């Protein structure tokens, strides 16, 4: 009954529902090779996202599975990632719980 | 791709996924304190970067047979879990606080 | 690690003196589950009717048991057997434990 919206602008972007444990849970504390720090929530699905560039493997948090960067496709608010290339799922999102608000439907 | 375990608050180097040990078969253990706070322990043969503190202590022991001492991030001090000792198979291992690292490229 | 809490919420659902301890049982789907067999509990729901399919415990049907306080499905409730009469069957990942 909760879904997640974009904290900049609004737009629905992915529900409690779709929650995915990814290695056993949901959430991921991770960090780029720039040492940036990101909480991230995996969901098995979302819309309104824009992805961009091709898919890459580098440095991938998540093994098989390539990833492209995923934006608000309404506001451009850089919100997490999308993987693609592996199994079971084959596909997911990675999102950035702190850029996202949760809310009643 | 997701190998390194940093501190979350600092990036001090603190472990390795290869590291991580199945302790009573799993190596995520959650577990409460006296405090009531909850922690999600993972369980690893080894660290580095840390601190330990204090002289160990069976007291309330979530790992039986096993003294703990609190093990502070060494750089930055942060909570980071506790090294376990003064056991058998293994005598010593650190239980670490999951969501106080973050995990990363080598 | 006297008492066992819901991992999720907190919840107080049994304790250490009414265990009868690890059982490792499979689902019809194989995955393994660590089971511990409480003679009481509390602070659990108990939904749907019992049911024989696939019961690790000869003798017993099982009910669903959820977590009152968040939902969590933490193990089952057994019945209809003898020596004991009644048990609850829960899943050792599902919980947290510490001091009483
Ligand atoms: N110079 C940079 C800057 C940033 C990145 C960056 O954020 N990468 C992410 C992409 C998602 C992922 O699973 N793992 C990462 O490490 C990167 O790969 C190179
Ligand atoms: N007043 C307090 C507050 C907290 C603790 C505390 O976190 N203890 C931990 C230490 C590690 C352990 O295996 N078990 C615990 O219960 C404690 O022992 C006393
Ligand atoms: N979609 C399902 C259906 C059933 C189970 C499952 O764990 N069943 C248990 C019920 C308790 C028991 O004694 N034996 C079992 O095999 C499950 O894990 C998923
Ligand atoms: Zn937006
Ligand atoms: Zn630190
Ligand atoms: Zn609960």
């Amino acid at each position: 009954a909760s879904i997640f919206r974009c904290r900049q602008c609004g737009q629905t972007i992915s529900r409690r529902d779709w929650l995915l444990p990814m290695g056993g849970d949901h959430e991921h504390v991770v960090f780029n090779p720039a040492g940036m720090i990101f909480r991230v929530w995996c969901f098995s699905l979302a819309q309104g996202l824009r992805l961009i560039g091709a898919p890459s493997g580098e440095f991938s948090w998540f093994k098989g599975y390539d990833w492209t960067i995923a934006l608000c496709g309404q506001c451009g608010s850089h919100l997490g990632w999308h993987y693609e290339g592996g199994s079971q799922p084959q596909t997911f999102f990675g999102l950035i719980k702190d850029r996202l608000a949760e809310g009643p439907a």
